[PDB]
């Protein structure tokens, strides 16, 4: 149901894969498994991800993740998942519907001078991201790479989960290859366990990013890891209000504490003490009801 592109088409519509940033070219972002380029096809802006080995990955591994991206999106179409338009397999490329407002990570940092997200917008983003994770877990998929860089924002700032190349079927199993972003990863995931409970923990880190506006890791910050503020709040050194993003004017204490409560539950170090995604979904819905 996708569209088969040949590599020469995508090379042409990305200005020969111009590596200069758009603020300068065609490069919009980068990850461990490839670079995302802006493309223009028949007067339509698209996002083209050309896969590349940037994290010491083999050819078979990259191809396997390429096939997993297509498999997941072939069967999973949802309001809060990115929409694939096609691919190229003759270099591997994935062509997506363009997300004009980029990643949640970039909007939380106000990259390129974009205005700060309101608390109202952040609540809808948190709810939409949870709905996307729920849809994946409902379809027996573990995402394994949940982070704010992988939550994209469309023309209505609707949250769209992306990057399913590491996804695995779910019905507690183990792997020798530990993958993911450390600052978002549950302890058991860092140990090699594969479980949907690790997605919940990662989503908790995203919720802390949404509340505070701070990146999950910042080497020039104390604490360096954002998840460490939970310990500070529990040990009563500070409060969640001490860390609320000051770049909002519409955040109220009750709903902010409501989303922190969800985040705190998601961030239980013991995996069986975490809520499932469905409970996270209902807690976030009660936050705004
Ligand atoms: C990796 C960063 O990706 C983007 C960055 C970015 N920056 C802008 C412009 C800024 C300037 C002002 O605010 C927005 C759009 N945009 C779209 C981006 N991605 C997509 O459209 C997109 C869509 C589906 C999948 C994927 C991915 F999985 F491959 N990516």
């Amino acid at each position: 149901r996708f569209h088969s592109f040949s590599f020469y088409e995508l090379k042409n519509v990305t200005n020969n894969f111009d590596e200069r940033p758009i603020s300068v070219g065609n490069k919009m972002g980068e990850g461990g498994f490839g670079v995302v380029y802006k493309g223009y096809v028949n007067n339509t802006t698209v996002a083209v991800k050309k896969l590349a080995a940037m994290v010491d990955i083999t050819t078979e591994e990259l191809k396997q993740q390429f096939d997993q991206e297509i498999k997941v999106m072939a069967k999973c179409q949802h309001e809060n998942l990115v929409e694939l338009l096609g691919f190229s397999s003759d270099d591997l490329c994935l062509v997506y519907v363009y997300m004009p407002n980029g990643s949640l990570l970039d909007r939380l940092s106000c990259l390129d001078g974009t205005p700060p997200l309101s608390w109202h917008m952040r609540c809808k983003i948190a709810q939409g991201a949870a709905n996307g994770i729920n849809f994946l877990h409902e379809n027996h998929h573990i995402h394994r790479d949940i982070k704010s860089a992988n939550i994209l924002l469309d023309e209505a700032f609707t949250a769209k989960i992306s990057d399913f190349g590491l996804a695995r079927a779910s019905e507690t199993v183990m792997t020798s290859r530990i993958v993911g972003t450390t600052a978002y990863m549950a302890p058991e995931a860092l140990r090699g366990e594969i479980t949907p409970k690790s997605d919940i923990y990662s989503f908790g880190v995203v919720l802390l990013e949404i509340i505070t506006g701070l990146p999950a890791v910042d080497e020039h910050r104390e604490p360096q890891l954002l998840l460490d503020i939970k310990e500070e709040i529990e040990d009563e050194e500070k409060t969640i209000e001490d860390y609320i993003d000051k770049k909002m004017n519409d955040a109220d204490s009750t709903s902010v504490e409501a989303m922190y409560s969800v985040a705190s539950q998601c961030l239980h170090e013991k995996k069986n003490k975490r809520p499932d995604i469905k409970k996270v979904q209902q807690l976030l819905q009660e936050m705004t009801a």
